């Protein structure tokens, strides 16, 4: 078996290999990288995402929200706050002033110490999911506003034809905005894709241990867990990397830089935080290989999880027994 420790995989395609993005998703998994939950794709050096990004300050977070902690510095929840909306000029502007600059550090291993030792006492801004992209059209390699469609990977496979679709999501961050620990939607794979600015810091268990995540995050969430049988698909819940070890959790880290790539595969659940500024674009997507995946995804029921009308129809399909408890919880 390849891959037999679950490494992060760090991949540098060819622009020849870079033309088809199913084959080389398949070419991944076939060197064992799904083990891992996510790997790293760094694009060919002839590739770009868009000419500049000198002219992306007028987008709007028209809901930016304010990330409010509670618990300990190693196992804490956090809540979203709604703030008024702000330009990304502004918000750049926010994420570079006195209160929410990254401090100063060593490297990205002491800005990491610092991050989980602090995070609890401050409140960053994130703007999260917001509909678009900053691929230029014309880029026709790893256009993520361009990749075929999950309901049309269903179809293909199944023979269902369903309504629903999928587009990407702009993520703009700041020193401490985080990431709780979750898997996608339906299991699904994403891809990730930093347009510019500071660094992201991933965590992932390998999907083969998934499990055990699950049963650590009930023990130290016990309310949270008798309220819904899949609260981590409320992304609320953080666990450091030294708790993790600590209960001997299976776990790899690695930091996303400006221009690369990061894929996590089905039922890889990860966490992390921003460095400082940046904006990342983001999508999930699908394989023949997910649809097991999807078949025995976790649901929230209890409502807090609140997800896109496209996985109506996923949930629909793959998981009908679930369908009629599981859509009383969305509506
Ligand atoms: O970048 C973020 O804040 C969160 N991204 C993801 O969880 C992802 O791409 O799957
Ligand atoms: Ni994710
Ligand atoms: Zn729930």
């Amino acid at each position: 078996a390849q891959n037999p420790n679950c490494n992060i995989m760090i991949f540098h395609p060819t622009k020849e290999e870079f033309n088809d993005f199913d084959k080389y998703i398949a070419y991944m998994e076939s060197q064992g990288a799904h083990r891992a939950g996510l790997a790293k794709i760094i694009p060919p050096k002839e590739w770009k995402a868009r000419e500049t990004y000198d002219n992306i300050s007028e987008i709007l977070i028209a809901t930016p929200l304010q990330q409010v902690a509670s618990g300990r510095a190693g196992v804490f929840t956090q809540y979203h706050k709604k703030k008024k909306a702000m330009t990304v000029g502004e918000y750049r502007h926010l994420a570079n002033s006195k209160k929410y600059q990254t401090p100063p550090h060593q490297n990205f291993e002491d800005l990491e110490r610092k991050y989980w030792k602090n995070r609890i006492y401050n409140s960053p801004i994130y703007g999260a999911d917001i509909s678009g992209s900053l691929f230029d059209e014309n880029t026709k390699q790893w256009n993520l506003g361009h990749l075929g469609t999950i309901q049309d990977l269903l179809e293909k496979e199944c023979g269902v034809v369903i309504e629903g679709v999928n587009t990407p999501y702009l993520y703009f961050g700041m020193w401490k905005t985080t990431f709780a620990w979750h898997t996608e939607d339906m299991d699904l794979y994403s891809i990730n894709y930093l347009h510019l600015g500071e660094p992201k810091t991933w965590y992932v268990v390998p999907p083969e241990h998934g499990q055990r995540l699950e049963r650590l995050a009930r023990e130290l969430f016990p309310g949270s867990s008798r309220g819904c049988g899949a609260f981590l698909r409320h992304k609320v819940a953080l666990i450091s990397p030294t708790v993790l070890k600590e209960n001997g959790i299976p776990f790899n880290r690695i930091t996303q830089e400006a221009g690369e790539f990061m894929v996590t595969f089905p039922y890889g659940y990860h966490a992390g935080f921003n460095h400082g500024f940046n904006c990342a674009e983001a999508i999930n997507f699908a394989t023949p290989r997910w649809i097991d995946y999807g078949k025995m995804a976790s649901q929230c029921s209890c409502g807090e999880a609140r997800v896109t009308f496209s996985m109506d129809a996923f949930v629909r399909i793959l998981q009908p027994e679930r369908y009629d408890l599981w859509k009383r919880g969305q509506d």
